[PDB]
Protein backbone atom coordinates (compact mmCIF):
# COMPACT_ATOMS: atom_id res chain seq x y z
CA UNK A 1 0.00 0.00 0.00
CA UNK A 2 3.03 2.31 0.22
CA UNK A 3 5.77 2.35 -2.39
CA UNK A 4 8.58 4.78 -3.08
CA UNK A 5 10.32 5.32 -6.46
CA UNK A 6 13.42 7.45 -6.83
CA UNK A 7 15.17 8.53 -10.06
CA UNK A 8 18.45 10.31 -10.72
CA UNK A 9 18.21 13.24 -13.13
CA UNK A 10 22.00 13.51 -13.53
CA UNK A 11 22.75 9.91 -14.50
CA UNK A 12 19.45 9.02 -16.15
CA UNK A 13 19.00 6.03 -13.91
CA UNK A 14 17.17 4.72 -10.91
CA UNK A 15 18.52 6.18 -7.66
CA UNK A 16 19.79 3.02 -5.96
CA UNK A 17 20.53 2.54 -2.28
CA UNK A 18 18.60 5.63 -1.17
CA UNK A 19 17.58 5.45 2.49
CA UNK A 20 13.92 6.23 3.21
CA UNK A 21 12.35 6.76 6.64
CA UNK A 22 8.58 6.95 7.13
CA UNK A 23 6.95 8.58 10.17
CA UNK A 24 3.35 8.87 11.30
CA UNK A 25 2.03 11.77 13.36
CA UNK A 26 0.88 10.51 16.82
CA UNK A 27 -1.95 11.65 19.02
CA UNK A 28 0.48 13.83 20.92
CA UNK A 29 1.61 15.46 17.71
CA UNK A 30 5.05 13.90 17.59
CA UNK A 31 6.46 12.09 14.56
CA UNK A 32 6.65 8.46 15.39
CA UNK A 33 8.87 6.11 13.38
CA UNK A 34 6.68 3.98 11.14
CA UNK A 35 8.91 2.22 8.71
CA UNK A 36 12.17 2.41 6.77
CA UNK A 37 14.15 0.85 3.97
CA UNK A 38 16.48 1.40 1.03
CA UNK A 39 15.74 1.64 -2.70
CA UNK A 40 16.67 -1.33 -4.86
CA UNK A 41 18.61 -1.49 -8.08
CA UNK A 42 15.41 -0.35 -9.79
CA UNK A 43 15.06 2.66 -7.48
CA UNK A 44 12.07 1.11 -5.75
CA UNK A 45 11.19 0.39 -2.22
CA UNK A 46 8.38 -1.96 -1.49
CA UNK A 47 7.47 -3.81 1.66
CA UNK A 48 7.39 -0.82 3.98
CA UNK A 49 4.01 -1.67 5.51
CA UNK A 50 0.88 -3.78 5.36
CA UNK A 51 -2.73 -2.76 4.79
CA UNK A 52 -3.40 -3.64 8.45
CA UNK A 53 -0.63 -1.43 9.76
CA UNK A 54 -1.16 1.47 7.35
CA UNK A 55 -4.06 3.09 9.08
CA UNK A 56 -5.37 6.62 8.56
CA UNK A 57 -2.96 9.33 9.56
CA UNK A 58 -0.54 12.01 8.50
CA UNK A 59 2.60 10.39 7.15
CA UNK A 60 6.06 11.81 6.39
CA UNK A 61 8.26 10.08 3.86
CA UNK A 62 11.81 11.32 4.33
CA UNK A 63 14.13 10.53 1.40
CA UNK A 64 17.76 10.80 2.38
CA UNK A 65 18.98 12.63 -0.71
CA UNK A 66 22.05 14.15 0.97
CA UNK A 67 23.38 10.72 1.98
CA UNK A 68 22.74 9.56 -1.61
CA UNK A 69 24.65 12.38 -3.25
CA UNK A 70 27.51 12.25 -0.68
CA UNK A 71 27.87 8.44 -1.11
CA UNK A 72 28.37 9.38 -4.77
CA UNK A 73 30.98 11.85 -3.94
CA UNK A 74 29.01 14.95 -4.46
CA UNK A 75 27.94 17.92 -2.20
CA UNK A 76 24.19 18.61 -2.58
CA UNK A 77 21.92 21.46 -1.42
CA UNK A 78 19.11 19.75 0.49
CA UNK A 79 19.32 17.78 3.69
CA UNK A 80 16.59 15.41 2.52
CA UNK A 81 13.34 15.49 0.63
CA UNK A 82 10.28 15.20 2.86
CA UNK A 83 6.88 14.28 1.54
CA UNK A 84 4.03 14.82 4.02
CA UNK A 85 0.45 13.75 3.35
CA UNK A 86 -2.78 12.47 4.87
CA UNK A 87 -3.38 8.81 3.93
CA UNK A 88 -6.35 6.47 4.00
CA UNK A 89 -8.81 9.02 5.27
CA UNK A 90 -11.49 7.81 2.77
CA UNK A 91 -10.58 4.24 3.24
CA UNK A 92 -7.55 2.26 2.09
CA UNK A 93 -5.61 3.47 -0.92
CA UNK A 94 -2.32 2.49 -2.50
CA UNK A 95 0.25 5.23 -2.59
CA UNK A 96 3.36 5.56 -4.73
CA UNK A 97 5.62 8.43 -3.78
CA UNK A 98 8.05 9.27 -6.60
CA UNK A 99 11.00 11.63 -6.55
CA UNK A 100 13.38 12.84 -9.28
CA UNK A 101 16.68 14.06 -7.87
CA UNK A 102 19.31 16.59 -8.86
CA UNK A 103 22.01 18.09 -6.66
CA UNK A 104 20.23 21.42 -6.14
CA UNK A 105 16.65 20.37 -6.94
CA UNK A 106 14.03 17.69 -6.71
CA UNK A 107 10.54 17.04 -7.82
CA UNK A 108 8.05 14.72 -6.22
CA UNK A 109 4.66 13.36 -7.18
CA UNK A 110 2.14 10.86 -5.91
CA UNK A 111 0.18 8.16 -7.62
CA UNK A 112 -2.86 7.19 -5.58
CA UNK A 113 -5.03 4.27 -6.58
CA UNK A 114 -8.08 2.64 -5.13
CA UNK A 115 -7.71 -1.13 -5.08
CA UNK B 1 14.00 -0.82 -26.07
CA UNK B 2 11.78 2.28 -26.03
CA UNK B 3 9.14 2.87 -23.39
CA UNK B 4 7.15 5.94 -22.43
CA UNK B 5 5.61 6.64 -18.98
CA UNK B 6 3.25 9.54 -18.37
CA UNK B 7 1.85 10.77 -15.02
CA UNK B 8 -0.78 13.36 -14.15
CA UNK B 9 0.28 15.85 -11.48
CA UNK B 10 -3.27 17.18 -11.00
CA UNK B 11 -5.05 13.88 -10.37
CA UNK B 12 -2.18 11.91 -8.85
CA UNK B 13 -2.59 9.14 -11.37
CA UNK B 14 -1.19 7.65 -14.52
CA UNK B 15 -2.00 9.75 -17.59
CA UNK B 16 -4.12 7.28 -19.56
CA UNK B 17 -4.91 7.39 -23.27
CA UNK B 18 -2.14 9.86 -24.11
CA UNK B 19 -1.17 9.75 -27.78
CA UNK B 20 2.57 9.49 -28.47
CA UNK B 21 4.27 9.85 -31.86
CA UNK B 22 7.94 8.98 -32.38
CA UNK B 23 10.01 10.34 -35.27
CA UNK B 24 13.56 9.68 -36.43
CA UNK B 25 15.70 12.24 -38.22
CA UNK B 26 16.48 11.04 -41.79
CA UNK B 27 19.55 11.51 -43.92
CA UNK B 28 17.90 14.48 -45.56
CA UNK B 29 17.24 16.04 -42.20
CA UNK B 30 13.50 15.56 -42.18
CA UNK B 31 11.57 13.97 -39.31
CA UNK B 32 10.34 10.64 -40.49
CA UNK B 33 7.50 8.87 -38.68
CA UNK B 34 8.94 5.98 -36.69
CA UNK B 35 6.26 4.73 -34.40
CA UNK B 36 3.17 5.68 -32.40
CA UNK B 37 0.78 4.50 -29.74
CA UNK B 38 -1.33 5.43 -26.72
CA UNK B 39 -0.61 5.09 -23.00
CA UNK B 40 -2.40 2.33 -21.13
CA UNK B 41 -4.34 2.43 -17.91
CA UNK B 42 -0.97 2.42 -16.14
CA UNK B 43 0.27 5.41 -18.15
CA UNK B 44 2.71 3.22 -20.06
CA UNK B 45 3.39 2.61 -23.67
CA UNK B 46 5.40 -0.38 -24.66
CA UNK B 47 5.77 -2.10 -27.98
CA UNK B 48 6.75 0.94 -30.01
CA UNK B 49 9.76 -0.71 -31.65
CA UNK B 50 12.13 -3.65 -31.75
CA UNK B 51 15.87 -3.80 -31.15
CA UNK B 52 16.31 -4.47 -34.88
CA UNK B 53 14.32 -1.44 -35.93
CA UNK B 54 15.65 0.94 -33.26
CA UNK B 55 18.92 1.80 -34.87
CA UNK B 56 21.20 4.72 -34.04
CA UNK B 57 19.71 8.10 -34.74
CA UNK B 58 18.16 11.25 -33.40
CA UNK B 59 14.66 10.51 -32.15
CA UNK B 60 11.75 12.80 -31.22
CA UNK B 61 9.11 11.55 -28.83
CA UNK B 62 6.08 13.82 -29.13
CA UNK B 63 3.60 13.47 -26.26
CA UNK B 64 0.22 14.88 -27.15
CA UNK B 65 -0.45 16.68 -23.88
CA UNK B 66 -2.92 19.19 -25.37
CA UNK B 67 -5.19 16.41 -26.69
CA UNK B 68 -4.96 14.77 -23.23
CA UNK B 69 -5.99 17.86 -21.30
CA UNK B 70 -8.72 18.81 -23.83
CA UNK B 71 -10.19 15.26 -23.76
CA UNK B 72 -10.44 15.95 -20.02
CA UNK B 73 -12.20 19.14 -20.57
CA UNK B 74 -9.42 21.47 -19.79
CA UNK B 75 -7.49 24.20 -21.77
CA UNK B 76 -3.71 23.71 -21.38
CA UNK B 77 -0.69 25.87 -22.29
CA UNK B 78 1.52 23.61 -24.40
CA UNK B 79 0.79 22.10 -27.77
CA UNK B 80 2.69 18.93 -26.87
CA UNK B 81 5.79 17.88 -25.02
CA UNK B 82 8.67 16.92 -27.32
CA UNK B 83 11.63 14.92 -26.14
CA UNK B 84 14.54 14.84 -28.60
CA UNK B 85 17.65 12.71 -28.08
CA UNK B 86 20.38 10.69 -29.76
CA UNK B 87 19.87 6.95 -29.19
CA UNK B 88 22.02 3.86 -29.53
CA UNK B 89 25.14 5.68 -30.59
CA UNK B 90 27.32 3.51 -28.25
CA UNK B 91 25.40 0.42 -29.04
CA UNK B 92 21.91 -0.68 -28.05
CA UNK B 93 20.37 0.74 -24.91
CA UNK B 94 16.91 0.62 -23.38
CA UNK B 95 15.25 3.98 -22.99
CA UNK B 96 12.35 5.00 -20.79
CA UNK B 97 11.04 8.48 -21.43
CA UNK B 98 8.93 9.73 -18.50
CA UNK B 99 6.80 12.84 -18.29
CA UNK B 100 4.84 14.42 -15.42
CA UNK B 101 2.06 16.69 -16.66
CA UNK B 102 0.27 19.76 -15.39
CA UNK B 103 -1.84 22.19 -17.40
CA UNK B 104 0.85 24.89 -17.63
CA UNK B 105 3.95 22.76 -16.97
CA UNK B 106 5.67 19.47 -17.50
CA UNK B 107 8.80 17.72 -16.51
CA UNK B 108 10.52 14.94 -18.36
CA UNK B 109 13.36 12.57 -17.58
CA UNK B 110 15.05 9.57 -19.12
CA UNK B 111 16.11 6.26 -17.71
CA UNK B 112 18.76 4.65 -19.87
CA UNK B 113 19.97 1.14 -19.19
CA UNK B 114 22.43 -1.17 -20.83
CA UNK B 115 20.97 -4.65 -21.23
CA UNK C 1 20.02 36.84 1.77
CA UNK C 2 16.91 34.60 1.63
CA UNK C 3 14.07 34.81 -0.88
CA UNK C 4 11.22 32.45 -1.75
CA UNK C 5 9.48 32.22 -5.11
CA UNK C 6 6.35 30.14 -5.66
CA UNK C 7 4.67 29.33 -8.96
CA UNK C 8 1.38 27.60 -9.88
CA UNK C 9 1.58 24.91 -12.59
CA UNK C 10 -2.23 24.63 -12.97
CA UNK C 11 -3.01 28.25 -13.68
CA UNK C 12 0.36 29.35 -15.07
CA UNK C 13 0.82 32.10 -12.57
CA UNK C 14 2.65 33.17 -9.47
CA UNK C 15 1.24 31.50 -6.38
CA UNK C 16 -0.13 34.48 -4.49
CA UNK C 17 -0.83 34.74 -0.76
CA UNK C 18 0.86 31.47 0.10
CA UNK C 19 1.97 31.26 3.74
CA UNK C 20 5.62 30.46 4.22
CA UNK C 21 7.32 29.65 7.51
CA UNK C 22 11.06 29.47 8.00
CA UNK C 23 12.69 27.64 10.90
CA UNK C 24 16.27 27.24 12.05
CA UNK C 25 17.48 24.01 13.66
CA UNK C 26 18.40 24.55 17.29
CA UNK C 27 21.15 22.88 19.25
CA UNK C 28 18.70 20.41 20.75
CA UNK C 29 17.56 19.36 17.30
CA UNK C 30 14.23 21.14 17.45
CA UNK C 31 12.97 23.61 14.86
CA UNK C 32 12.60 27.15 16.00
CA UNK C 33 10.67 29.88 14.20
CA UNK C 34 12.93 32.14 12.22
CA UNK C 35 10.81 34.16 9.65
CA UNK C 36 7.49 34.03 7.96
CA UNK C 37 5.25 35.77 5.50
CA UNK C 38 2.81 35.45 2.63
CA UNK C 39 3.85 35.51 -0.99
CA UNK C 40 3.16 38.69 -2.95
CA UNK C 41 1.31 39.22 -6.18
CA UNK C 42 4.49 38.09 -7.94
CA UNK C 43 4.70 34.92 -5.86
CA UNK C 44 7.65 36.25 -3.95
CA UNK C 45 8.57 36.72 -0.39
CA UNK C 46 11.39 39.01 0.40
CA UNK C 47 12.45 40.64 3.58
CA UNK C 48 12.56 37.45 5.60
CA UNK C 49 15.91 38.08 7.23
CA UNK C 50 19.07 40.13 7.20
CA UNK C 51 22.66 39.18 6.64
CA UNK C 52 23.34 39.71 10.37
CA UNK C 53 20.71 37.22 11.45
CA UNK C 54 21.12 34.59 8.69
CA UNK C 55 24.06 32.67 10.06
CA UNK C 56 25.27 29.24 8.97
CA UNK C 57 22.98 26.42 10.01
CA UNK C 58 20.17 24.16 8.90
CA UNK C 59 16.99 25.89 7.77
CA UNK C 60 13.55 24.66 6.88
CA UNK C 61 11.22 26.53 4.55
CA UNK C 62 7.64 25.25 4.95
CA UNK C 63 5.26 26.31 2.17
CA UNK C 64 1.54 25.96 3.06
CA UNK C 65 0.47 24.38 -0.18
CA UNK C 66 -2.64 22.70 1.26
CA UNK C 67 -4.30 26.01 2.18
CA UNK C 68 -3.34 27.47 -1.20
CA UNK C 69 -5.12 24.70 -3.12
CA UNK C 70 -8.09 24.68 -0.77
CA UNK C 71 -8.60 28.43 -1.32
CA UNK C 72 -8.81 27.76 -5.04
CA UNK C 73 -11.33 25.01 -4.42
CA UNK C 74 -8.93 22.28 -5.41
CA UNK C 75 -8.25 19.09 -3.47
CA UNK C 76 -4.48 18.57 -2.87
CA UNK C 77 -2.26 15.72 -1.82
CA UNK C 78 0.43 17.22 0.40
CA UNK C 79 0.06 18.82 3.83
CA UNK C 80 2.81 21.29 2.86
CA UNK C 81 6.03 21.47 0.92
CA UNK C 82 9.17 21.34 2.97
CA UNK C 83 12.57 22.47 1.86
CA UNK C 84 15.44 21.74 4.26
CA UNK C 85 19.01 22.85 3.60
CA UNK C 86 22.26 24.02 5.15
CA UNK C 87 23.37 27.65 4.70
CA UNK C 88 27.14 27.63 4.22
CA UNK C 89 29.27 30.79 4.19
CA UNK C 90 31.81 29.48 1.69
CA UNK C 91 29.09 29.35 -0.90
CA UNK C 92 27.48 32.29 -2.66
CA UNK C 93 25.69 34.80 -0.54
CA UNK C 94 22.11 34.92 -1.64
CA UNK C 95 19.70 31.98 -1.51
CA UNK C 96 16.52 31.82 -3.49
CA UNK C 97 14.25 28.85 -2.80
CA UNK C 98 11.76 28.30 -5.64
CA UNK C 99 8.82 25.93 -5.81
CA UNK C 100 6.45 25.00 -8.65
CA UNK C 101 3.16 23.64 -7.36
CA UNK C 102 0.59 21.19 -8.66
CA UNK C 103 -2.17 19.52 -6.64
CA UNK C 104 -0.40 16.14 -6.39
CA UNK C 105 3.17 17.22 -7.05
CA UNK C 106 5.75 19.91 -6.54
CA UNK C 107 9.20 20.79 -7.79
CA UNK C 108 11.78 22.82 -5.86
CA UNK C 109 15.16 24.27 -6.68
CA UNK C 110 17.75 26.56 -5.19
CA UNK C 111 19.47 29.46 -6.87
CA UNK C 112 22.52 30.41 -4.87
CA UNK C 113 24.36 33.47 -6.20
CA UNK C 114 26.94 36.12 -5.37
CA UNK D 1 5.68 40.26 -24.03
CA UNK D 2 7.99 37.20 -24.15
CA UNK D 3 10.72 36.33 -21.67
CA UNK D 4 12.75 33.17 -21.07
CA UNK D 5 14.30 32.11 -17.77
CA UNK D 6 16.68 29.17 -17.47
CA UNK D 7 18.00 27.59 -14.28
CA UNK D 8 20.62 24.89 -13.58
CA UNK D 9 19.61 22.13 -11.14
CA UNK D 10 23.16 20.71 -10.84
CA UNK D 11 24.96 23.87 -9.80
CA UNK D 12 22.03 25.77 -8.26
CA UNK D 13 22.44 28.76 -10.48
CA UNK D 14 21.05 30.61 -13.44
CA UNK D 15 21.95 28.90 -16.70
CA UNK D 16 24.16 31.51 -18.30
CA UNK D 17 24.96 31.91 -22.00
CA UNK D 18 22.40 29.38 -23.15
CA UNK D 19 21.33 29.85 -26.78
CA UNK D 20 17.61 30.21 -27.28
CA UNK D 21 15.79 30.24 -30.61
CA UNK D 22 12.17 31.21 -31.06
CA UNK D 23 10.11 30.23 -34.10
CA UNK D 24 6.59 31.01 -35.23
CA UNK D 25 4.52 28.44 -37.12
CA UNK D 26 3.84 29.57 -40.67
CA UNK D 27 0.75 28.97 -42.74
CA UNK D 28 2.40 26.05 -44.51
CA UNK D 29 3.13 24.39 -41.19
CA UNK D 30 6.84 25.12 -41.21
CA UNK D 31 8.72 26.85 -38.42
CA UNK D 32 10.13 30.22 -39.22
CA UNK D 33 12.75 32.09 -37.20
CA UNK D 34 11.23 34.71 -34.98
CA UNK D 35 13.80 35.76 -32.26
CA UNK D 36 16.92 34.50 -30.63
CA UNK D 37 19.53 35.27 -28.05
CA UNK D 38 21.73 33.98 -25.26
CA UNK D 39 20.70 34.00 -21.63
CA UNK D 40 22.27 36.62 -19.39
CA UNK D 41 24.14 36.28 -16.15
CA UNK D 42 20.75 35.97 -14.46
CA UNK D 43 19.65 33.22 -16.84
CA UNK D 44 17.25 35.53 -18.57
CA UNK D 45 16.55 36.58 -22.05
CA UNK D 46 14.54 39.66 -22.58
CA UNK D 47 14.05 41.82 -25.57
CA UNK D 48 13.04 39.02 -27.89
CA UNK D 49 10.04 40.76 -29.40
CA UNK D 50 7.63 43.63 -29.13
CA UNK D 51 3.90 43.72 -28.62
CA UNK D 52 3.46 44.78 -32.26
CA UNK D 53 5.26 41.74 -33.61
CA UNK D 54 4.06 39.10 -31.11
CA UNK D 55 0.71 38.26 -32.62
CA UNK D 56 -1.47 35.25 -31.84
CA UNK D 57 -0.09 32.00 -33.18
CA UNK D 58 1.92 28.91 -32.33
CA UNK D 59 5.45 29.52 -31.08
CA UNK D 60 8.37 27.26 -30.37
CA UNK D 61 11.10 28.13 -27.91
CA UNK D 62 14.16 25.90 -28.47
CA UNK D 63 16.71 25.96 -25.64
CA UNK D 64 20.17 24.62 -26.61
CA UNK D 65 20.69 22.50 -23.56
CA UNK D 66 23.19 20.12 -25.20
CA UNK D 67 25.76 22.87 -25.81
CA UNK D 68 25.22 24.22 -22.30
CA UNK D 69 26.08 20.88 -20.68
CA UNK D 70 28.95 20.22 -23.06
CA UNK D 71 30.53 23.58 -22.17
CA UNK D 72 30.48 22.52 -18.53
CA UNK D 73 32.09 19.23 -19.44
CA UNK D 74 28.99 17.24 -18.69
CA UNK D 75 27.42 14.59 -20.91
CA UNK D 76 23.68 15.26 -21.50
CA UNK D 77 20.74 13.29 -22.79
CA UNK D 78 18.64 15.72 -24.82
CA UNK D 79 19.51 17.46 -28.08
CA UNK D 80 17.59 20.53 -26.84
CA UNK D 81 14.53 21.45 -24.85
CA UNK D 82 11.53 22.44 -26.86
CA UNK D 83 8.59 24.41 -25.59
CA UNK D 84 5.67 24.79 -28.01
CA UNK D 85 2.57 26.82 -27.20
CA UNK D 86 -0.17 29.04 -28.58
CA UNK D 87 -0.18 32.77 -27.77
CA UNK D 88 -3.80 33.81 -27.24
CA UNK D 89 -4.90 37.44 -26.88
CA UNK D 90 -7.75 36.70 -24.48
CA UNK D 91 -5.23 35.53 -21.96
CA UNK D 92 -2.85 37.69 -19.94
CA UNK D 93 -0.37 39.76 -21.83
CA UNK D 94 3.07 38.71 -20.78
CA UNK D 95 4.51 35.23 -21.23
CA UNK D 96 7.47 33.95 -19.32
CA UNK D 97 8.78 30.53 -20.32
CA UNK D 98 10.96 29.00 -17.59
CA UNK D 99 13.08 25.88 -17.68
CA UNK D 100 15.03 24.03 -14.98
CA UNK D 101 17.80 21.89 -16.44
CA UNK D 102 19.52 18.68 -15.42
CA UNK D 103 21.69 16.47 -17.63
CA UNK D 104 19.02 13.81 -18.18
CA UNK D 105 15.91 15.82 -17.37
CA UNK D 106 14.24 19.17 -17.58
CA UNK D 107 11.19 20.91 -16.20
CA UNK D 108 9.33 23.78 -17.89
CA UNK D 109 6.52 26.07 -16.89
CA UNK D 110 4.74 29.15 -18.11
CA UNK D 111 3.92 32.24 -16.14
CA UNK D 112 1.30 34.23 -18.00
CA UNK D 113 0.42 37.56 -16.35
CA UNK D 114 -1.26 40.91 -16.88
C1 LIG E 1 5.66 6.42 -10.21
O1 LIG E 1 6.61 7.05 -11.06
C2 LIG E 1 7.23 6.21 -11.92
C3 LIG E 1 7.04 4.83 -11.87
C4 LIG E 1 7.73 4.00 -12.76
C5 LIG E 1 8.59 4.50 -13.71
C6 LIG E 1 8.76 5.88 -13.74
O2 LIG E 1 9.60 6.45 -14.63
C7 LIG E 1 10.33 5.44 -15.38
C8 LIG E 1 8.09 6.72 -12.86
C9 LIG E 1 8.40 8.09 -13.01
C10 LIG E 1 8.24 9.02 -11.98
C11 LIG E 1 8.50 10.38 -12.12
C12 LIG E 1 8.51 11.18 -10.99
C13 LIG E 1 8.75 12.52 -11.12
BR1 LIG E 1 8.75 13.54 -9.52
C14 LIG E 1 8.99 13.15 -12.33
N1 LIG E 1 9.21 14.50 -12.41
C15 LIG E 1 8.98 12.32 -13.47
BR2 LIG E 1 9.28 13.14 -15.17
C16 LIG E 1 8.73 10.97 -13.35
C1 LIG F 1 9.63 32.41 -13.94
O1 LIG F 1 10.36 31.57 -13.06
C2 LIG F 1 11.25 32.17 -12.17
C3 LIG F 1 11.55 33.57 -12.14
C4 LIG F 1 12.45 34.16 -11.23
C5 LIG F 1 13.06 33.32 -10.31
C6 LIG F 1 12.76 31.96 -10.33
O2 LIG F 1 13.37 31.19 -9.45
C7 LIG F 1 14.34 31.93 -8.66
C8 LIG F 1 11.87 31.38 -11.22
C9 LIG F 1 11.70 29.98 -11.12
C10 LIG F 1 11.29 29.16 -12.16
C11 LIG F 1 11.13 27.76 -12.01
C12 LIG F 1 10.88 27.01 -13.16
C13 LIG F 1 10.71 25.64 -13.05
BR1 LIG F 1 10.39 24.69 -14.62
C14 LIG F 1 10.76 24.96 -11.83
N1 LIG F 1 10.59 23.61 -11.75
C15 LIG F 1 11.01 25.73 -10.69
BR2 LIG F 1 11.08 24.87 -8.99
C16 LIG F 1 11.17 27.11 -10.80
Amino acid sequence: PLMVKVLDAVRGSPAINVAVHVFRKAADDTWEPFASGKTSESGELHGLTTEEEFVEGIYKVEIDTKSYWKALGISPFHEHAEVVFTANDSGPRRYTIAALLSPYSYSTTAVVTNP
